[PDB]
């Protein structure tokens, strides 16, 4: 069988669904950013922008690290980088 | 600006968004199929299938022909079957 492959795929669709989410992915590409910083970049409160990065996490498609009071997010991996890249192009179509 | 391409990767997120929905496309790629055959394959009933489709074509993932009473979907081309690929290596994490 393909799952439980296509039910993950499915939260990394859920955590591209966002038109306003995806500008944290553009922000993120390339150089790691703390939640406060992504925030004020996206204009996004940081309740907003703490559930977006929720929601990216849980797509596997940005990670993070805490340090101190701050927590840092990045792009998981090369894979999601050429994914975004490749989502867009699809999308440009 | 980037927008309103960012708009666009939210719906094909969106389509994305579904695991069943995520059989379809296993099942096109690749070779075109009638609805009928679609909704058969996967175990679904005609107005699911066809609801799933809708949510696929939106997000620009297939395309549709309708021949007499027939409709035939087919993944919108290479780069819909390199995304689905790379999307799938993605979740595998």
């Amino acid at each position: 069988r393909k799952a439980a492959l296509l039910d993950q795929v499915a939260r990394v669709g859920k955590a591209l669904a966002n038109g306003r989410r995806l500008q944290i992915l553009d922000l993120l590409a390339q150089g790691e950013r703390a939640v406060e910083a992504i925030a004020t970049a996206t204009g996004m409160n940081l309740t907003t922008a703490s559930a977006n990065l929720q929601a990216l996490k849980s797509g596997g498609l940005v990670e993070a690290r805490r340090e101190g009071t701050r927590q840092y997010y990045r792009i998981a991996g090369e894979d999601v980088a050429r994914l975004f890249a490749l989502v867009q192009v699809v999308a440009d179509e």
